[PDB]
């Protein structure tokens, strides 16, 4: 696989809606006398507080605090909860602190389930390094998108209870390269943010290149909760303090705790960060990327930092005992110890610029590639002397022009132009080097993971020894990190940090290259797909030593311009550009031609502002030293000459300006698109008329659009023709350019609107190579379409890039174009390309629907499904009464249709339901097509037992972690399959798909809710299908299947107790009571609700009578009791009755252990054993049961043994059949064709679900459900479980 996955909208800057959650359950042990604490929460300066604690060294509030934020997962956190005991505070008084305890976000979510459950808050005096410790604070957090203190602490792995002071130096020298903001002079000062306490330098006015040799003191406990400092270049305007650069220091990679670690430190080294455009903009729509909220969009300064983290002991009193932030001039150093200073060469050359934006390439369009300080030549820098060359920034303003309606192209052609810089950069090229060497390593690892997991998904054959020669090659790296970074250790311009975070990723990496191999044992072939996912822990600590805080040489800007305003840009990171003779050292993106997307500056190149490609650049880069700039030529498309300017003419050495081109390859690519799926809503109908506008080069190409469908068959390849590709076979072959792969959808108006995008690699032959297997013809595989931050979509394509040949385009295999006449210019896939049609049967049940949402606040009267499938269709009966009955008076019918023969090119296949009105204008109530037709692909083939059973599952839970009933540790759907065995659900959709801007969200778009059976199988069908449809034609393969009728079901609900509810009153202990809706029947517990119970114990059981299938529906339900107002909500659960009733699993009612009709164990089912085996024996199409004494019984070709007697509450013996009759129950998954297994009597664990909370556990509660149908033989009294 070479396919891309270049996102436009990636993760990293997307804001998310988030929430805090914070009990502060008690506290203990605290230090002083006659406090009376109020308990202050702070997220931000988001502040409340608890309610008022009398005079207590052990006070009890258990209150709840909520705090809401939408921000970016960086911003999170940096912020600090700052929960602390405040002895007396009112609204006059700033109380008396006891102590506090800072501690971010980000440890928070770094937890596991990103929470801390009932540990004890370590509070310390947080401006005294003398005082005492504090007491401890009982509290729980939680972030979403046994009770001793030492065992139960607040803190991370690795930390002790007694934390140490410890102060934070930060030490700030020297800036550089410094933008305008007066009119337009500067006046710097840099301020340093970290966990709430803050400290600014003295301002020096009126300098570009200031030199505070100042330093800012923090005094914080070691180890810093509190994980990264906001290092923030700012500007001293008296009216509007604005920042010019944000940089932030990540504790993590910058130590390693312990011993076996070091301490922190970092520096004296530059810093490059970034915020705004150069030019100082009147007003900054991008101030908040100055702020450092999100990516920074161009290179703002450059500044030399330090870091001298040093522990202190409490204990000494010749401290400064005040942990206030001190100014205090530091100790400079001189330049040559942060790098020896060389000059720096950087190389670009423009190939293509195409999908330029039609809104914005009216005007001859201007480039600029500028790294740093140096090649911003146009804007008029605040630059020195030479600390030279005219230093040629910028492409010639070239005209445009026109590919189609969307966009342009630029008319490079056999003109590329050049850009060359020179630049001046400290020497500190190990720091990319070794990054280089580790993110080659890394990169294998991602290669080797996603191959490993795509051929595992598609079950071909050899995996784990595939992933053990990839852990193999990841040792061997391993291996060459080990030999590579030691060859220049006696380095004398290096930092500490240099030497001790090198030694960590020795002794890391030195241990990785045996854990690789240890691993490799741990695979097998039935282990490789979770020992998959515990591969990529290692990918994620070498992902993380990958990055480095030490800047050296700031990020490589490609920018666009026209009349000199900017308006869309890029930024490639020059780690991966620096040139080095060892492979692994090498950048990725280093004399190589690169792919490379603009996207609109700050907060609008997300979402509706614009989703569009701003520009597709075949940029060539290479970067280097002055004195490097030897073969930087190598990776170029050859045929070419150089033209170049008159400060360089005649020199060997110098780069060229421009080239001119004499090698020009005529190219022809086929573009066959066959089919797309799963597509986005863009019309008011529900569905789009989809259209396939596919981009190489300078030209565009359209498919014919479909009309009202979201998964178009086009079959409409597309020839591009007579374009021009340069250089030789060797950079195409392996390597070829980007397809670019557009779908929109035909509105009204004309003009289309955007509906995803997908990129593509085509196969490219050459002239001299064969059309030969396995290599030609280009099968067809999917390719993941993506509309910015959602996945909308899934294309299929076979793309090939051929040569136009040495005679002609006859050279070529003959195109098998348009047979068809009527086609014309459109002109279809070819045979061998497209899949072989096979004809599919497709029988559909058309059972019933339920649970419409009351649209138009009515519900309608008459639906009817519409089955499409690959064109072909079939339609039910027409619904004559919905609320009468809400099922369709339709049998088994069927419809023959052409499919795929390949299973994983199957279409998926569309159910909608409409309202028949007048004129056959069908109008759309309900839309679902998601469906892989593999899996419907047919081929022939009391108290007494129960905490015994609580005994049980404890037994089960310690397992798993390493008389009697079943107990199932988790909800019942989940060991059962849904009950889904074969009356299978599907949920429908209406409306427009829900744009994150535009749209609204997914469960707005639920209108209903299908129930029904898909069987697929070919027409050349086999001999039990044929004897399946053999019985009834009308049925096929659905023979013995229950009646659809409506039937009075009594619904029988015991229900024992629940636990750990979630009060929603601030005491803690809420008072609940079991509410049960049924239907639209309601019986509520609240006159016999359970006060102050966490854990409260019901006992009581419900029987009523519900109106099946149409009331199949069911929630059950816990309410904290309230009189005045309304009773606040718990949680609730879906039953839904319906898959329970028809499954073959029996869950009318649970089967005991053995037969039994005494005591606690007497069989509450009214129709007994013998009679439950002869219904399911007459219903199965199964002859028996034949008896012969009451111990054994023979069911088809199997037999059953088993007891024989059982006594009465008498005492007397009376032999029945029933013994092994429920034994026959317990064995029934023993019959060859239509055994199963079936529900016994059991309890069962139930989440319960708040919409007011939503995604996250309120509750359990324990019970079992049985259900009667009123025509059998008349149910049993109604038996009670009240507590003992």
């Amino acid at each position: 696989r070479s396919k891309p996955d270049i996102k436009m909208e990636p993760s990293a800057g997307r804001p998310m809606d988030y929430q805090v959650s914070i009990t502060v359950i008690e506290a203990r042990q605290l230090v002083g006398l006659n406090m009376d604490p109020v308990v202050c929460v702070e997220v931000g300066d988001d502040k409340k507080y608890t309610s008022m604690k009398e005079s207590t060294n052990c006070p009890y509030y258990n209150e709840y605090f909520v705090f809401d934020f939408h921000v970016s997962p960086d911003v999170m956190f940096d912020k600090i909860i700052k929960i602390s005991v405040i002895h007396s505070k009112n609204l006059l008084r700033s109380g008396t602190l006891v102590g506090s305890f800072k501690m971010d976000v980000g440890t928070v979510y770094s937890q596991p389930e990103h929470q801390f459950h009932h540990k004890w808050a370590i509070l310390s005096d947080p401006d005294d390094i003398s005082a005492g410790l504090k007491g401890y604070v009982k509290c729980d957090v939680a972030v979403v998108g046994e009770d001793d203190i030492e065992g139960n602490l607040l803190l991370p792995e690795g930390v002790p209870p007694e934390r140490q002071w410890a102060r934070f130096y930060v030490k700030i020298y020297r800036a550089e390269g410094l933008p305008r903001m007066n009119t337009d002079l500067v006046d710097p000062y840099v301020q340093v943010f970290f966990a709430g306490q803050k400290g600014k330098t003295s301002v020096q006015k009126s300098s570009y290149e200031p030199l505070w040799n100042e330093q800012v003191v923090f005094t914080d406990l070691f180890p810093p909760l509190c994980k990264r400092m906001k290092v923030q270049i700012r500007d001293s305007d008296k009216v509007n303090d604005v920042a010019i650069g944000t940089h932030f220091i990540d504790l993590r990679k910058i130590s390693n705790d312990g011993d076996k670690g070091f301490l922190p430190t970092l520096g004296p080294a530059w810093v490059n960060m970034y915020g705004s455009t150069r030019n100082y903009t009147l007003l900054d729509e991008h101030q908040d990327l100055n702020e450092g909220l999100g990516e920074g969009v161009s290179f703002r300064a450059r500044l030399m930092l330090g870091l001298a983290v040093e522990i202190l002991d409490t204990s000494n009193p010749e401290l400064t005992s005040s942990t206030e932030v001190q100014v205090e001039q530091a100790t400079p150093v001189s330049e040559s110890c942060t790098g020896r200073m060389e000059e720096f060469f950087l190389f670009g050359a423009f190939l293509e610029a195409s999908m330029i934006d039609r809104k914005n390439g009216d005007k001859p369009i201007t480039f600029e590639v500028t790294i740093g300080n140096y090649g911003n030549e146009v804007d008029g820098m605040s630059r020195p002397l030479r600390p030279d060359l005219a230093s040629v920034s910028s492409t010639p303003p070239m005209r445009p022009q026109i590919t189609d309606r969307n966009y342009f192209h630029l008319p490079y052609l056999e003109r590329k132009p050049c850009i060359y810089i020179k630049s001046w950069w400290p020497d500190q090229r190990r720091r990319l080097y070794n990054a280089n060497i580790m993110d080659h390593i890394a990169d294998k690892l991602e290669e080797g993971l996603n191959d490993v997991q795509e051929m595992i998904k598609t079950e071909k054959s050899y995996p784990e020894r595939r992933l053990r020669g990839v852990l193999e090659e990841l040792s061997c790296g391993c291996h060459r990190f080990l030999s590579l970074s030691d060859k220049d250790q006696g380095r004398s311009s290096r930092t500490r940090l240099d030497r001790e975070r090198l030694k960590s990723c020795m002794r890391e990496l030195e241990s990785m290259g045996q854990q690789a191999k240890s691993l490799r044992a741990q695979v097998k072939r039935h282990t490789v797909r979770d020992k998959l996912r515990s591969c990529q822990n290692f990918l994620q600590k070498l992902r993380f030593l990958a990055d480095e805080p030490q800047h050296s040489i700031p990020d490589v800007f490609i920018w666009m311009m026209s009349n000199n305003k900017r308006i869309a840009y890029a930024r490639v990171p020059s780690k991966d550009l620096l040139f080095s003779i060892v492979e692994e050292e090498l950048g990725k993106d280093c004399a190589k031609v690169k792919t490379l997307f603009l996207k609109l500056p700050g907060k609008r190149g997300f979402g509706s502002a614009g989703w569009t490609v701003q520009a597709k650049l075949e940029l060539y880069l290479w970067l280097g030293l002055s004195k490097q700039r030897k073969d930087f030529l190598c990776g170029l498309p050859c045929g070419f000459e150089e033209v170049k300017a008159a400060q360089g003419l005649g020199l060997h050495s110098f780069p060229p300006i421009s080239l001119v081109y004499t090698k020009k390859q005529a190219f022809q690519l086929r573009a066959h698109m066959y089919q797309a799926r799963s597509l986005f809503a863009a019309d008011s109908s529900g569905l789009s008329d989809p259209f396939a506008r596919v981009f190489f080069i300078n030209q565009s190409q359209c498919t014919e659009v479909l009309n009202e469908t979201l998964c178009p068959t086009w079959d409409q390849m597309l020839v591009f023709d007579n374009l021009e590709l340069y250089g030789e076979a060797h950079e195409l072959r392996d390597d070829p350019p980007i397809i670019v792969i557009e779908i929109y959808d035909q509105d009204s108006m004309g003009k289309a609107d955007f509906m995803g995008r997908t990129f593509a690699k085509p196969l490219v032959k050459m002239a001299d190579e064969a059309y030969c297997p396995p290599r030609f013809p280009p099968q067809l595989e999917y390719y993941q379409i993506y509309r910015g931050s959602a996945t909308a979509g899934d294309l299929l394509a076979a793309f090939e890039l051929l040569q136009i040949g040495p005679s002609g385009k006859a050279d070529l295999p003959p195109i098998n174009g348009p047979v068809d006449m009527d086609r014309g210019p459109i002109m279809p896939v070819p045979v061998g390309i497209r899949p072989v049609l096979s004809k599919y049967r497709v029988e559909v049940l058309f059972w019933g629907l339920r649970d419409l949402k009351r649209v138009n606040l009515a519900q309608v009267d008459r639906p009817r499904v519409d089955i499409e499938c690959a064109g072909k269709g079939v339609q039910s009966s027409l619904i004559h009464n919905y609320k009468k009955n809400p099922n369709f008076n339709t049998l088994v019918k069927w419809f023959e249709v052409d499919l795929p023969e390949n299973e994983l090119l199957h279409p998926p296949l569309n159910i909608r339901v409409v309202d028949c009105r007048a004129f056959g204008r069908y109008t759309l109530v309900g839309s679902h097509a998601v469906s892989s037709l593999r899996r419907f692909i047919y081929r022939p083939p009391w108290w007494s037992k129960y905490f015994a059973s609580i005994d049980t599952m404890k037994e089960q839970l310690r397992q798993h972690e390493t008389d009697e009933l079943k107990v199932y540790p988790k909800e019942l759907e989940s060991e059962f399959d849904s009950f889904e065995d074969w009356l299978h659900t599907f949920n429908l959709l209406r409306g427009k798909t829900g744009d994150d801007e535009d749209g609204s969200t997914e469960e707005e778009r639920i209108v209903g809710r299908f129930k029904g059976s898909l069987c697929v199988y070919k027409v050349p069908l086999p001999e039990d299908v044929s004897r399946e449809a053999g019985y009834d034609p009308t049925y096929g393969m659905f023979q013995g299947i229950p009646s659809n009728d409506p039937i009075n079901v009594l619904v029988r609900i015991y229900v024992v107790r629940a636990t750990d509810l979630h009060p929603a009153d601030i005491n803690g202990k809420a008072d609940p009571y079991i509410a049960i809706k049924l239907g639209k029947t309601d019986i509520r517990d609240k006159e016999n609700y359970i006060s102050k119970q966490l854990n409260p114990v019901f006992g009581k059981s419900f029987d009523i009578e519900a109106s099946f299938p149409m009331e199949s529906m069911l929630t059950v339900a816990v309410y904290d009791w309230d009189l005045v107002g309304t009773d606040d909500l718990i949680g609730e659960t879906k039953i839904d009755l319906e898959n329970r009733f028809y499954s073959k699993h029996r869950a009318t009612c649970g089967i005991a252990q053995t037969y039994s009709i005494h005591g606690y164990n007497i069989w509450r089912d009214p129709m007994k054993p013998s009679q439950i085996l002869t219904r399911l024996c007459k219903e199965g199409k199964v002859d028996g049961p034949h008896f012969g004494p009451h111990g054994r019984v023979r069911v088809a070709n199997r037999v059953f043994t088993g007891p024989s007697e059982i006594e009465d509450e008498n005492g007397q013996r009376k032999p029945t059949d029933e013994h092994v009759a429920l034994s026959a129950l317990r064995h029934w998954e023993d019959i060859p064709r239509v055994g199963c297994r079936l529900v016994p009597e059991h309890v069962e664990t139930r989440p319960l679900l708040n919409p007011d909370k939503p995604g996250i556990e309120q509750g359990r509660l324990e019970l079992w459900v049985d259900m009667f149908p009123m025509d059998m033989p008349a149910p049993g009294t109604p038996l009670d479980i009240s507590p003992r």
